[PDB]
């Protein structure tokens, strides 16, 4: 039997778009710093995980373990970013990734027009679409307590889709999936991926782990 699944389309706010326009369509140097703002995300949210659990244990029903996994694909050009942090509600999506203006946007555009290296995107409150720079397309699957399983995603062009998941199950937390340009392909080696944790993600409170396929 065909199974129906329900989409929304949502435009993202008009300084977001402008600001991953200028992500996509511009040359920047040190593309790797992607890397670092994940796993901060990662980080603040099984900070946020492990501070309500100590008022409600029952919180880590959905796992107890607290940790990142980076998940390098060379078959079909992804690398994945996984952490049991938090996760997000519906509402949390919608706030976080898109539709609700931010703060910063207006100031790191500026800032970055003048010639800021997008480096900096993180002190804006804009860190998560520094994604933009080596991926074509990302997905974001998460799990929050109290809500269902959600799938956002966008290729940019000034739209994203969220969705009920109905793909493989997560006990609680975010995985972000960069479908990585052709020429990014950099970013699925071990050696560079280590490079590039040791260099901008050394403070994480949590284990990290890198799972390499055999070649
Ligand atoms: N990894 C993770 N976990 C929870 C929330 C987020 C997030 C994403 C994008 C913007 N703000 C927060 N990322």
């Amino acid at each position: 039997p065909m199974e129906e699944e329900e989409v929304e389309t949502f435009a993202f706010q008009a300084e977001i778009a402008q600001l991953m326009s200028l992500i996509i369509n511009t040359f920047y140097s040190n593309k790797e710093i992607f890397l670092r703002e994940l796993i901060s995300n990662s980080s603040d949210a099984l900070d946020k995980i492990r501070y309500e659990s100590l008022t409600d244990p029952s919180k880590l029903d959905s796992g107890k373990e607290l940790h990142i996994n980076l998940i390098p694909n060379k078959q079909d050009r992804t690398l994945t970013i996984v952490d049991t942090g938090i996760g997000m509600t519906k509402a949390d999506l919608i706030n976080n990734l898109g539709t609700i203006a931010k703060s910063g946007t207006k100031a790191f555009m500026e800032a970055l027009q003048a010639g800021a290296d997008i480096s900096m995107i993180g002190q804006f409150g804009v860190g998560f679409y520094s994604a933009y720079l080596v991926a074509e397309k990302v997905t974001v699957i998460t799990k929050h307590n109290d809500d269902e399983q959600y799938a956002w995603e966008s290729s940019a062009g000034g739209s994203f889709t969220v969705r009920t998941d109905t793909g493989e199950p997560m006990g609680r937390g975010t995985k972000v999936i960069l479908h990585l340009k052709e020429d990014q392909t950099e970013y699925l080696e071990e050696r560079r991926i280590k490079e590039i944790v040791k260099k901008h993600s050394q403070f994480i409170g949590y284990p990290i782990t890198l799972f390499v396929e055999k070649e």
